[PDB]
């Protein structure tokens, strides 16, 4: 249940996401819609802000 962006952080959907990502950067968009779609526990089409700031500070892990 509640489980993520227990930070208390914002939310904003997948669709925006992908459309931000896709207008502020140009990778593709099916890795942007996917990983939305990942981070999307509910599976709802809103994803929480949180979500993209820990999965940038995770992918940001030099491995
Ligand atoms: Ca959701």
């Amino acid at each position: 249940g509640s489980h993520m962006a227990s930070t208390g952080e914002n939310v904003i959907s997948v669709a925006e996401l992908i459309n931000a990502m896709k207008q502020v950067k140009h990778i593709p968009e099916s890795k942007l819609t996917s990983l939305a779609a990942a981070l999307d526990e509910n599976k709802d089409g809103k994803v929480n802000i949180d979500d993209l700031v820990k999965v940038i500070e995770l992918v940001d892990k030099e491995d």
